[PDB]
């Protein structure tokens, strides 16, 4: 049965929105895993943990806003399993940052495919939603992760534990 | 003659902007009619009246912003008659909400056709104007009107006058 | 059936109130047209536009108050088409002021005929309503528009664009 | 290798903590599903949605605190898939409240089994952790959900939509 | 090699961003020239100078935002010579306003071509960037410059120095 | 014709002021290039970028003050092309600081030649203008750039990326 509010909202866009919801929830799960990995007593980088917890919360907000959009357009939310992250151990702050960069680029690629689908279906409201709330957020996150990776590599990470300690203090601390 | 400021502004877009101006003015007229229908002593739903007056003011602001855009791009405003609404009596709060939902969906359809036209003419400024100031406003208005219709139906409207009274108090009051 | 609140409210008064509502809505439409005429890039008199937008809001408030009165007395609102203004181009600030003076005098004439009808129907509440909320408002608007036309004419409008610019700055600003 | 901080922390307690983490994340997922079910335009009970979103946040805080405890005792976090909820459609406010009551009782049962395990392993710190941060939280949640279900049934839910509307307004609103 | 952050960013978009940076810097240079032209003792219209200095600052901020975007997407900034303006003497306030209108329309045309390129490359982030930070800014600047030119012409500029004096005082002040 | 305000303002001084205007604009351009070089994701030294942006603004203020002086004395501003900087890539923070030191010494040499010309033309107002607003600014900028180069060299730059990171944090940050 069609929703009383549905208008110019293709079924493919609805399915793709559900997939994007699942993907953003998965990204939040990955970031939560990273955060509490750096909370371990044998890693002990509290600011890495805080940074990744903040990224987890940001991805969760992305997912919730996608669910709200789904309801706004008359689509129907269908949730799926949130897969566990690929790693239980993230090795180092540099490796965690590189994995976060890869994850953000994958989420951005999915969002670009979603925008392409919305464009092909002539859905300007969905295109504008994606542009306003996701595309530049992903661009900024990717640029910041690239900066962090560059600085960590230049400081001597991951071989230099002093490098990761000082980066945790001076960049991710304040 | 051509305006000294006109640039990448097609004649068809100008005419469509004038048509949209007339349509938004008509929608404001319809909402004003509804509002003062609920002000009648034999209807007496003060919060319904306030809600529809607010919707009238919003539609009028849409029309004024369209006129400002027309002047910004070097087009020329051509006003037409504002036709009276199709009904003098709106029967009930639920029926008024359903008519408002239908009207907002018609205005949204006209806005989507206008955006398709702006896209065909390669007018990205007009596309951005429509996306930023109208499309999501329509989506939110339609979602809210659907919520109102749903609650009124589930409460027992329009047969239950108690339902419309309580909805006027608890939803449209605060 | 008759409204439970209707008392001493003649049918002719009700019809005339509906006509006056349509007229006030039309006057607001005309003022809106003028306002956005002076917003054009080839006219560009911001304060003329602001003045006429304010007049448009005043006329719309008059119409809403008439609708409220109609409901207060037990009458029934019947809306009609709001006709487009007679002009799309108002030529100049002086000509727009003269057209506004003419429009306000027509609205005042309609209001005086409505007061005459209310008097013939022995409806003192309606007479007092018109006196309190419309008649002096019209007298003041007409006096102000006459002052504006006089100043614009004496300054050299409409031939002198400098005159309309300075009037836009110093009077309407 | 064994953590430098591990002391009197049994492996079974560690595995059970991981299981409890997964269960609390699952409960948060269920509550989020419920919340955005009530955000649908054909349901439109915003206070039900807010209440269930708050319960989702509560379960997520429970999960994060369990992860922090795991790291505190020298255990190692191992995350698993977060299974999708059993329902996509929650039918009614009363049925959603009943499902939430069932869910809270299941989480409480798991917490009680975990406390029994901690008692058998002579881990008084874990017993105190569970008592202080979870058991009474569950008792309060279960009591409140029972109150809500009782009021909804006595008002005439789920047949009376007026009942769910008024309960959304007067109980979950203020 | 390709930046670790580069994603869906075409080489043509990068080159066009560099060209747009050069163009915005050039527009800032032209506005600075105009501003300090009106600072001359034989012109002496301080508010024209203030207006054009503000426009120079706006165009340079546009250029800095383009450079920030270039770095955000993984492109590489390549700066070029900033050509001197076509005029050292701008003759009058009206002629300066007309030249500014022409310049803003040229910048807007380049921005529209850049947006069309971004559309052809299916780069929605760049399209949104251009729409959000440039297109409406250009539309507003062009509308305002048109208003200024219209008022200056109607007041009697450029033959009437009194017109430019009064416009400097009452509009740009 | 001669300006009504011109007095004791030689033709050579006017031409030299125009040349100095071009040179200060060129220096601002060079500093802007450096600043946005350090904004690159593969360099990522935020405080170096801020420092060089500030130096760019300082040089632009110098140029604007020269233009104001030109108009004050009755001279006529003649602008020229602002040449692009000699480098697109500044290699390192230490090399950028050394290039900035070289640039500031070149600007100072031009200012000293300009003061020599003003002295030969018996223009005490121009001498005082140069002394008050430019010469000591150049001396202070050169001293500061020398301090920065010295510290960067002593810390181990440019081979040690940790050195440039820590200098960015502790010197250019506060
Ligand atoms: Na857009
Ligand atoms: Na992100
Ligand atoms: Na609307
Ligand atoms: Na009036
Ligand atoms: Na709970
Ligand atoms: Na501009
Ligand atoms: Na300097």
């Amino acid at each position: 049965s069609t929703s009383q509010v549905r208008q110019n909202y293709h079924q493919d866009s609805e399915a793709a929105i559900n997939r994007q919801i699942n993907l953003e929830l998965y990204a939040s799960y990955v970031y939560l895993s990273m955060s509490y990995y750096f909370d371990r007593d044998d890693v002990a980088l509290k600011n890495f943990a805080k940074y990744f917890l903040h990224q987890s919360h940001e991805e969760h907000e992305h997912a919730e806003k996608l669910m709200k959009l789904q309801n706004q357009r008359g689509g129907r939310i269908f949730l799926q399993d949130i897969k566990k992250p690929d790693c239980d151990d993230w090795e180092s702050g540099l490796n965690a940052m590189e994995c976060a960069l890869h994850l953000e680029k994958n989420v951005n690629q999915s969002l670009l495919e979603l925008h392409k689908l919305a464009t092909d279906k002539n859905d300007p409201h969905l295109c504008d939603f994606i542009e306003t709330h996701y595309l530049n957020e992903q661009v900024k996150a990717i640029k910041e992760l690239g900066d962090h990776v560059t600085n960590l590599r230049k400081m001597g990470a991951p071989e230099s534990g002093l490098a990761e300690y000082l980066f945790d203090k001076h960049t991710l601390g304040d």
